[PDB]
């Protein structure tokens, strides 16, 4: 149908915006400490710990394929960054430091994401 299409149109035009938020973040972890899944070869013991792991690269790979629906489901990716390594990493950390960096930085970006999905709709 063409109301189909018209929903896809706007999901494809969501993408487009959110890959920019994506990008836009990304920038504020120069580090690339939230770039890839920690590794369970390395941790082992992580899933014990956080039950569900997050990092830029599989929020890439889930927007790639559509699969953010609305801003919210992507700012839960976010947060799921963020909170997880300020539960397994104490506060005296460069992890911990850096999520805190990470999500006052990118606070700014996501209020005026909201306001730009609003507006176009």
């Amino acid at each position: 149908s063409m109301e189909q299409v018209a929903m896809e149109l706007r999901l494809t035009e969501l993408t487009r915006l959110l890959r920019s938020v994506l990008d836009q973040l990304q920038d504020k972890d120069p580090a690339r400490i939230f770039a890839q899944p920690v590794s369970l070869k390395e941790v082992p013991d992580y899933l014990d710990h956080i039950k569900h792991p997050m990092d830029f690269a599989t929020m890439r790979k889930r927007l790639e394929a559509q699969g953010y629906k609305n801003l919210h489901e992507f700012e839960e990716d976010f947060d799921l960054i963020i909170d997880n390594c300020m539960k397994y990493n104490a506060r005296d950390t460069v992890f911990y430091r850096a999520a805190v960096r990470l999500r006052d930085q990118g606070g700014v970006v996501l209020r005026q994401a909201r306001r730009e999905v609003d507006s176009i709709g």
